[PDB]
Order: C-alpha cells, then sequence, then structure tokens
DNA sequence: TTACTGCACAGGTGACG
C-alpha cells in the first residue's frame, strides 16, 4: 500500500512569474472547425520556433486566444500563409501568472512557461546534451560501451500539478544507442547518399544536438559552400568563425576534403554539418538488435536510482533569471488502497473471484492462472459456448502441396480441444501464390480471383499470407489490403496468419515408405504454443466467442474506443461487462483525425443496433480516445448522446465523458514500492502491485494495468489517462480502465496494459495502410 | 518465435552550419 512516485516537488516557485498577453485571432469567420483548430495550432507552432518563446493557445469560449509572452518586442499581429490571412487583436489586460494560486483555466498557460524556463539551466550544463527541444537530457559520457555502438542514459523532465498543491516535476530514465565512430571525412559521395532519412548526433564542439539527414552537400568542407557577407566561405570557415574562446581541436581542425550533410531547421532553413562530426543514431526498432534491446529494460531499483541520481545532481540549484529553483530530492510518496481485479463470469454459471483472505500477491497469481485453467476446463469453459457458423481456411498452393495438410489437421484438433462446443470443421481452399509475382500486387491478384470465383462459401475466412517485408518498424500492407477488399467487395470477416512461423514447426519425414510432415521442436517456433494462441485469437475471438466477462457493472454503462491512423478510423464498443463487443472500421479524410459528422454517424449507428440487448436504461457513457482527442471529435460525441436522450433511446439525463488514453505519455511517471533490503537489492525497491493508482488532478491520473505479481522483468509502466471532457470523476474512470484491462482475452494468464476498449483498436487497425 | 503478454521506443518542440 506504500507507493513512491517519480514526481518531485519544486521549491522557490515563489517570485517566479510568467507574464502573457492574450490576443484573439480574426482568422476566418468561416470555421471548418477541424481546419479552424489546425490553423490556430499551426500559428502557435510557427510563432514559437521563429521567436523562441513559449507561445500557447487558450481554448475557452471562442477557442481562439493566442497567448504571447509579454517580453517579446516587435510582434507582427498580422500573419500571412494559413490559407486566408489572420490578424491578432490583443485582448488587453496583460496576465502575470503566479504558481501559489488555486486551480485556474490558465494552468495550461503556467505549465508551458514552467516547462520552457526549467530546461535553460540544463541546456547550459556542459556535461549534458539534448537531441532536440522537448526531449530528454543525456549525459555526454556514454553509460556503456557495447562493442561499436554506444549506450547513452538520459532523463525526461516535465512540469505537472502536485496533488498536495502547487507544482512539481515528473521524470523517467531514457536510453539511446549511437554508433561509436563518426560517419567520417573519408566516406564517399555514394555512401553519404545511402544515409538519407537516418538521424545522427552532431558534436558541434561543445554544442551537441540531433538532426535528420535530408541530402548530401555538393561541396566539401574546405570548399566554399556559403557566404559570410558576399565573399564565398567554406563550412570550415563558418565553424571557425562561430567557435568561442577555447574551442575544441575537433571543430577548428576539420579535414578539408570531408563531406557534409544537410538538414532542415525547425523554421525550414537549410544548414550543413561535417560528416567528420556526425554519429549515426541506431534506430534499434528498425534493425533487429535484441541484445541491445535488453539493455533498455531496467529493474525497479535501477530505474529509481538513475532518475533520483539525475535530480540530486542537476536540479539541486537552478537559476532562471533572478530565480533560485530547487527540485527536492525526495519524490512524492503516498498511502493508497489498491484496486482488486473484478469478479469474472465463465461457462456453466461459474464465477472467478480474487481470494480476499490470502495475501495480495499470492491471490493475484492464483486469479490470473485460473483465468486460463477455467477457460480450458470442460466443466466450466468459455462464457459463450455454441457451434461455429461455417468457416474457411485459405492456404497458399505451395503450402497445401507440402506441410499445409499436416498443419491444418493439428490446427483443427487444437481448436476442438480449446473450444469443444464449436465443431470447428473448415473447408480448406488454396490460391495460386506462385502464378503472379509474389509481391503485394500478384499475391492480391491470386487472392481476389479465388474470392471472385465464389470458392469462399461462408462469411468467415482465415487466410494464411506470405511475409513480404520484415523490419518490425514498417507496415504489412498485404494483410490490410486483403481484409479491406474481402470486407468491402464480398461480405467476409477475415483473420490473418502468416506462413513463416508455422512452417518452421514442421519437418519432412519418411514413414511407412512415404514422405510425411510431422511436428518439430528445435528452434524457430514452439509449434504447440503457436497452434493454441492462433486458435484462441484467430478462430475463437475472431468469431466473437468471448471466454469470460465482467460479473458486475462498470461505472459506465457503455464505453467506446476510438483510434484513427493512416486514414482509417476504428470504433470499438463494450457494453454489459463485455457481453456486447463491436468493432467498426471506416475510412477517414484525414490521416489521424475524425470529422464531427463522422463520429456522430458511426456511433449512433453502432449503439442503436445494440440498445435492445442492453436491458438497463443507459445513463453514463465514456469515450476512450487512443491518444489526444480533437474538439470536433468531442463535439460529435456530445451531440450523438444529447440526441439519443431526446428520442428516449437513453435516459433523459444521461451524460458523456471523454478520456484520452495516453499510452506514450507526454509526462511519463513511475510508481515504486518497497521490500526488505536483500543483498541483491540493497534499497529493496520493487514494482508496484497490479491495482495501484494515483490522481494528480481532476484531469490527470495513472493506473497500473501492469504490475508486481504478473511482470517478469523491467519496471511497470503506469498508464496515463487524461480527462478531455465530462462529469465523471477521474478516479471512477481509472477504476474501470483497470477492470477492462483484466479482460485479458488474447492471453488469459497475463497482465495487459491497455483496456479492452482501445486494445480492440490496436488489433483491428494494425495501421491500416490501404483505404 | 509476432499466435500471444510485459518491458523497451513511442511522447513532450528554442536554440545549435
Ligand atoms: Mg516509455
Amino acid at each position: 500500500m506504500t507507493l513512491e512516485t517519480t514526481l518531485f516537488p519544486l521549491e522557490g516557485l515563489e517570485g517566479l512569474t510568467a507574464s502573457y498577453q492574450l490576443y484573439a485571432v480574426k482568422g476566418l469567420s468561416g470555421l471548418d472547425e477541424t481546419e479552424y483548430h489546425k490553423n490556430v495550432n499551426l500559428l502557435v507552432r510557427r510563432l514559437s520556433f521563429s521567436m523562441k518563446a513559449p507561445f500557447v493557445a487558450l481554448s475557452r469560449d471562442g477557442e481562439q486566444f493566442i497567448a504571447v509572452p509579454n517580453y517579446v518586442t516587435e510582434f507582427p499581429v498580422d500573419h500571412r500563409v494559413v490559407r486566408a490571412m489572420v490578424k491578432l487583436v490583443p485582448t488587453g489586460e496583460p496576465l502575470n501568472l503566479r504558481f501559489d494560486a488555486a486551480d485556474d483555466e490558465y494552468d495550461g498557460l503556467r505549465l508551458r512557461y514552467l516547462d520552457f524556463v526549467l530546461q535553460q539551466p540544463l541546456f547550459a550544463n556542459h556535461h549534458l546534451w539534448q537531441p532536440g527541444s522537448g526531449q530528454p537530457f543525456f549525459h555526454k559520457k556514454p553509460l556503456k560501451r557495447l562493442d561499436d555502438v554506444d549506450l547513452y542514459d538520459g532523463v525526461s523532465v516535465r512540469a505537472a500539478k502536485h496533488p498536495e498543491g502547487g507544482f512539481g516535476i515528473v521524470c523517467d530514465a531514457r536510453s539511446k544507442f549511437i554508433t561509436h565512430t563518426p560517419i567520417g571525412a573519408r566516406a564517399d559521395r555514394k555512401r553519404l547518399g545511402k544515409l538519407i532519412n537516418r538521424s545522427c548526433l552532431y558534436k558541434m564542439g561543445d554544442h551537441w544536438y540531433q538532426f535528420r539527414i535530408d541530402a548530401v552537400s555538393d561541396w566539401k568542407v574546405g570548399e566554399p559552400s556559403l557566404f559570410e557577407g558576399n565573399v564565398p566561405i567554406s563550412l570550415a570557415q563558418q565553424l571557425v568563425r562561430t567557435a568561442g574562446n577555447a574551442a575544441p581541436k575537433s571543430i577548428i581542425d576539420l579535414d578539408p576534403e570531408g563531406g557534409a550533410l544537410e538538414y532542415f531547421t525547425s523554421t525550414n532553413e537549410r544548414r550543413m554539418a561535417p560528416a567528420e562530426l556526425c554519429f549515426l543514431i541506431e534506430d534499434t526498432h528498425g534493425r533487429r538488435a535484441a541484445k541491445l534491446q535488453r539493455q533498455t529494460i531496467l529493474s525497479p531499483s535501477e530505474r529509481r536510482a538513475r532518475v533520483n541520481g539525475f535530480i540530486r545532481r542537476y536540479l539541486s540549484e537552478l537559476n532562471i533569471g533572478g530565480a533560485k529553483l530547487s527540485a527536492g530530492a525526495r519524490a512524492h510518496a503516498f498511502f493508497t488502497e489498491t484496486h482488486m481485479p473484478p469478479a469474472l463470469s465463465f461457462g456453466n454459471g461459474t464465477v472467478l473471484a480474487p481470494d480476499t483472505s490470502k495475501d495480495r500477491f499470492q491471490a493475484m497469481q492464483e486469479y490470473s492462472s485460473m483465468r486460463r485453467t477455467m477457460m480450458l476446463d470442460k466443466k466450466v469453459g468459455f462464457f459463450h459456448q455454441d457451434v461455429f457458423p461455417p468457416q474457411t481456411l485459405l492456404l497458399p498452393e505451395s503450402v497445401k502441396k507440402s506441410w499445409g495438410p499436416a498443419f491444418a489437421s493439428d490446427f483443427v484438433g487444437t481448436v476442438q480441444e480449446l473450444y469443444p462446443a464449436g465443431g470447428y470443421r473448415p473447408e480448406i481452399i488454396e490460391y495460386r501464390d506462385k502464378a503472379y509475382g509474389g509481391g503485394v500486387p500478384g499475391q492480391m491478384k491470386a487472392l481476389l480471383e479465388v474470392a471472385e470465383r465464389g470458392e469462399i462459401k461462408s462469411g468467415d475466412v482465415l487466410v494464411m499470407l506470405h511475409r513480404i517485408n520484415g523490419a518490425p518498424r514498417a507496415q504489412d500492407k498485404l494483410a490490410a489490403m486483403v481484409c479491406n477488399e474481402f470486407e468491402k467487395r464480398f461480405g467476409k470477416r477475415v483473420q490473418v496468419i502468416h506462413s513463416d512461423s508455422p512452417g518452421r514447426g514442421y519437418k519432412r519425414i519418411f514413414k511407412n515408405d512415404k514422405p510425411t510432415y510431422v511436428q518439430q521442436r528445435g528452434r524457430g517456433v514452439n509449434i504447440k504454443g503457436y497452434l493454441k494462441g492462433a486458435a484462441l485469437n484467430k478462430v475463437c475471438l475472431g468469431n466473437s466467442r468471448w471466454p469470460f466477462v465482467l460479473r458486475d457493472p462498470l461505472n459506465a454503462d457503455v464505453t467506446i474506443g476510438i483510434d484513427v491512423k493512416n486514414n482509417m478510423a476504428v470504433f470499438t464498443m463494450v457494453a454489459e461487462g463485455g457481453r456486447i463487443v463491436r468493432v467498426q472500421r471506416s475510412r477517414s479524410r484525414q490521416r489521424e483525425q475524425l470529422l464531427e459528422s463522422q463520429v456522430t454517424q458511426v456511433i449512433t449507428e453502432m449503439l442503436s443496433k445494440e440498445l435492445p440487448e442492453i436491458k438497463k436504461q443507459v445513463q453514463r457513457v465514456v469515450i476512450h480516445r487512443d491518444g489526444r482527442a480533437w474538439p470536433a471529435e468531442i463535439a460529435g460525441a456530445r451531440k450523438t448522446f444529447a440526441d439519443m436522450a431526446e428520442s428516449g433511446l437513453i435516459a433523459v439525463d444521461a451524460d458523456v465523458s471523454v478520456f484520452e488514453v495516453l499510452k506514450s505519455s507526454p509526462a511519463p511517471l513511475r510508481l515504486f514500492s518497497f521490500e526488505e533490503p536483500t543483498q541483491e537489492n540493497p534499497k529493496g525497491v520493487i514494482n508496484p502491485v497490479l491495482g495501484s493508482w494515483l490522481k494528480l488532478s481532476e484531469n490527470d491520473g495513472y493506473i497500473c494495468t501492469t504490475g508486481a505479481p504478473l511482470l517478469l522483468q523491467g519496471t511497470a509502466d503506469p498508464l496515463h489517462v487524461r480527462k478531455a471532457f465530462g462529469p465523471m470523476a477521474i478516479e471512477d474512470a481509472l477504476k474501470d480502465v483497470f477492470d477492462l484491462s483484466c479482460l485479458t482475452w488474447p492471453k488469459p494468464d497475463s497482465c495487459m496494459r491497455l483496456p479492452l476498449t482501445i486494445k480492440l483498436c490496436d488489433i483491428a487497425l494494425f495501421d491500416d495502410a490501404a483505404e
């Protein structure tokens, strides 16, 4: 029950003052709403980079209002571009904001200034460096050597409300991999060309920073490439001219024949940098480096020690102007009651409840294991038990002709053992995977023409696809294409598997004087485990056969997930306790955003179909956005439900609340708990327990959907949820985010960081790179 | 083993040839 955060108090905040001047944007009378807020935040962004001051937007009433720091001198007031031209008329009354005050609507304004001024002393520390604005600060000295790549340790620092009052700082340790030797002066024109879009650390003497390689310069370092007042000047001359005092040898003694790289400034100017001083950042998610990836996963005591060490070392004294700020060395710590996992309903009227008489950890591990063993027990089994509708297994011809038949028999038998009530009996069909070219077009040509023939009787299809490209930081457009077309042109519900991993599970054997394929079990996959996982996720879940549901009601009657990526939106809906789950994909005119009319269309359609099966009149709705919510999306959701309350489809006083689920948090905070110190663990720091939670604010909370009993290595990463709108209390929203993350359907015996609502969003999108 | 779970990065935007 004893929890420590990575929130540190801020001292000397008194006498620190932040003066702004509200302007209002004449803009265009016509508000495309979605285009209106894009242009506002575009200008706020443009202004911040060009004048280097903490510009902010204050969206109240008219939602305009650009806040200009009072200390900037000449201010254009009128600004070009931005479609129609905009003008800013100051709203008078210049604001001098204090940090000892109660909660205002100007707290977003205070947080922007606080963030901005706090990283000035750090940016001036000769032993630290920052890749770019807003990023963590790293030590210049590498932490670890790692044999041709260097490992750098850094810490993020972000301003945040303090739950006991006032303001503070939330921090987390970060890791970065940079190759040890520079790109080099002797690297030729073609080799530099092969680095476009890669990112490098540039050691410009004592000023280190990161940039993206855009092009290769036509001019070497000692040849004139720019001019310093008419006269042509080499890059070598420019770096000598802007060095100070005791400049390092490396920036005044550059190889004249070396090449230079080119990058774009955040105001879109072009600059050059000598390849002799540039060190490639290892995108480790782009090129599989798993021995590296382990270096990034920290034990709780390592993670707590690195963060606190940075605090006591660089934020003890902090001068911003004539201000003396300190970050206290002791993080905020608290006592709380921890949420227990919810009671669950399985087959045959069987409930699973956490045992309240055992100690918490033993009780959590028993509960979690039992989610798997109850699902498998033919005396209890799946909550939803029924025969499947007809099914199809669509295999490449090359596979059907080799190990396909052996895989299918094993796979069929695995489904029937996992879901005995289903009678799984698929028709096995093939497509000509070698007749048209093996790329994405050509594979799709063969898949569509099997479809066009009508060989896919039955509406459900599981199709085995070939892998085109690896690199886990890419996009598999073939699976998205197949799902898109089969859904749109035929009426099919499609699930996908790939052919590389199951094929590794079979080896050819000579038996009774005939070649046969049998299971193997060396290295490449664990084929028995693969068959069970695919059986649950692709056939059972893909037919909406839910293994277990919540016994008791959530705080919300209905919660809806929303994610938009790649011009494809997903809407998920969970009602009853997961007895009613729905997923609609729909195309979107913007890459990552939704029109107001589209939110209200899809949601009134989705809910209306289901309302006659919701036998409780509905009076609390919650929307879970993956990431930031946009005002037209908030508006489209408030309209949907104000409408339904007037028809009588829903309680006449039902209310909606919108929460942003920030899985990559702008203020990532950690929680730790404690234990008897023990040789290996001299400070006794351990992960928090599964149900731990903390609110900072009426608008910001954290729940551990992952934690102590169920984690193998590393430290739990608490899920940040933020209230965008609505009456519901953040504590109530955190509780049923937690209950929804206990519906661990893809892997029953496990913890799962995302609630089922946006978990369904990640499954269904997989970044839909077509339509 | 990407059938699947965690942790990692992902987030946050002022610099700087
Ligand atoms: Mg993180």
